[PDB]
Parts: structure tokens; C-alpha cells; sequence
């Protein structure tokens, strides 16, 4: 029967949310929705009967999952999800905030090519190095800011933060933690993955629902544009104090600042 997701991948955008979901779909005890529901942010009015109807069917002991990257930054998401159930497990796939802003910009550049440069959107006042905190690309990277709001409705024990960089260099190691966090037996492993030279990322030997090798679509693995390293330095400096706070809240250093 259909059940409401006991675990959600709530963020972040461009941290590697699809990759993680697609890898978790290999486990025999994970059933997940395909496309981003965007329920708790854009379609909450439709109610939990609509939400439950999107979910796949599951046997007993199977875990239902979804991923919507905007939840982590959408203001009302914590209260609403906890309202669904106070026990929901939450996962955040985090990434270097600066690489994430560039990946975010690169996604838009693949849709509206005429947009200004990353360096002009970066600043409100280049002459003074004042960064546009209103720009969504900047704001999503301040993980500690959004994390504080989630901890008003969830114990940090029910929240797992996955390394987006380590998801690319050692998918089997990272997914070992995620399986422990969801009470799933360690099944996903190194043999499930393989590196495709021409893609640049790990791929699945057999995806869920397929017997063939499966890499991620053309929408994942984009070539970023070349960015002024002075802006990158000024962007790493902006995030540094926020990254340090995030490390303390999570008890883990994700290596973005050394
Ligand atoms: N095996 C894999 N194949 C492709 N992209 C992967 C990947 N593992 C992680 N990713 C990353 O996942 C990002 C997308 O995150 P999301 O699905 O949350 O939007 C990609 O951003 P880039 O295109 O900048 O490289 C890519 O870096
Ligand atoms: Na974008």
C-alpha cells in the first residue's frame, strides 16, 4: 500500500540530490518518487491525500522517499513536514557553497543563455565587494542560516548531512552512512558503481528498473563557466564564517575551508 514518506531529501539544490536518490533506489527496501513533488512548497494546498497518491506502493519494512531541493530553503517547510509527522528523517546533500552557486548559475545558463555574467550577479557593489545576499544562488549556500530554522522543529539526530564532494569520489562510502541513518542493511556497495571516463562521474552498473549501465542525464554533470578567481576568493571569504558555524552545528568539517 501507499505510505507517506518516512524520509525526505530536503536539500540542497545542486548538492547532488538526484544522484543520491537514484543510488538509494538500488536498495531493495527503498521506494521513491521519480520527479520532485514540490508538495510542501508549491502545492501544499492540495492536501496530504494528493501527496500520498504520488508515493509508490511499499511492502512492510520498505521505506518511502522523495527529494525536493527547495524544502531546505522554503520558509514554511520545517513546520509543515513536522506536522505530517514529528519523526520524519531528513537528509541534506550539501556541497561547497561557492561551487553550488556556480552550478546553480550554470543550470540557469542552460535555459536562458542571455543572462549577465556570474561576477556581475555576484555583487550589489563590485567596487566595494558587497555581495548580493538577496540573490537566491548566494542565499541557498548559507546552510547554517536555514539549518537553525529546521532545528526548531526537529532534533539534529533525525537530520543527516551528506558530503556532495565525497558522493562523487566515493559513492559507496557516503551511501554506507545513509543506509545506517535509515536503518537499512548495508547492501549498496562499490560493485554497484563504475566510473565513466567520458561522463566524469560515477555511474550505476544497474539502475533500479534497468539491467543496463545508467549514468545521469544531460542535466547532471554540466561544464561550469570560467569564473574570476578574485570573485571566488571574495565568495569563499563571505561563506567562511557561515561554513564554520555549519561545521559546529553538524559536528563535521566538510573540507570547504581546509
Ligand atoms: N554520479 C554523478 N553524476 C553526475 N552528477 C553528479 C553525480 N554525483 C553527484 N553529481 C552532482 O549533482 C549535481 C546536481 O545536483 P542536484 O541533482 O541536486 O541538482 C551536479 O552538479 P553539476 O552539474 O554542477 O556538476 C553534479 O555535480
Ligand atoms: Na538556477
Amino acid at each position: 500500500s501507499k505510505q507517506l514518506p518516512q524520509a525526505i531529501i530536503i536539500g540542497v539544490k545542486k548538492g547532488g540530490t538526484r544522484a543520491l536518490l537514484e543510488f538509494l533506489r538500488v536498495h531493495p527496501d527503498v521506494r521513491a518518487v521519480g520527479a520532485e513533488p514540490h508538495f510542501f512548497d508549491r502545492s501544499y494546498d492540495k492536501g496530504l491525500a494528493w501527496y500520498r497518491d504520488l508515493m509508490p506502493r511499499t511492502l512492510d519494512g520498505q521505506i518511502t522517499m522523495e527529494k525536493t531541493p527547495s524544502y531546505f530553503v522554503t520558509r514554511e517547510a520545517p513546520a509543515r513536514i513536522s506536522a505530517m509527522s514529528k519523526d520524519t528523517k531528513l537528509i541534506v546533500v550539501v556541497r561547497d557553497p561557492v561551487t553550488r552557486a556556480i552550478s546553480d548559475y550554470t543550470q540557469t545558463l542552460s535555459k536562458r543563455p542571455d543572462i549577465p555574467t556570474f561576477e556581475s550577479l555576484t555583487f550589489k557593489n563590485r567596487t566595494a565587494g558587497l555581495i548580493d545576499t538577496s540573490w537566491s544562488a548566494i542565499q541557498i549556500g548559507i546552510y547554517a542560516k536555514h539549518l537553525e530554522h529546521w532545528l526548531r522543529h526537529f532534533p539534529i539526530r533525525q537530520m543527516l548531512f551528506v558530503s556532495g564532494e565525497r558522493l562523487i569520489s566515493d559513492p559507496a562510502g557516503e551511501l554506507g552512512r545513509v543506509q545506517d541513518f535509515l536503518g537499512l542493511k548495508r547492501i549498496i556497495t562499490d560493485k554497484h558503481f563504475y566510473f565513466n571516463k567520458t561522463k566524469g562521474f560515477p555511474c550505476l552498473k544497474k539502475a533500479e528498473g534497468s539491467s543496463r549501465p545508467h549514468c545521469l542525464g544531460k542535466t547532471k554533470g554540466r561544464t561550469h563557466p570560467e569564473i574570476d578567481r578574485e570573485v571566488v576568493r571574495r565568495l569563499r571569504e563571505f561563506y567562511r564564517p557561515f561554513n564554520l558555524k555549519f561545521y559546529q552545528m553538524t559536528g563535521h568539517d566538510f573540507g570547504w575551508d581546509g
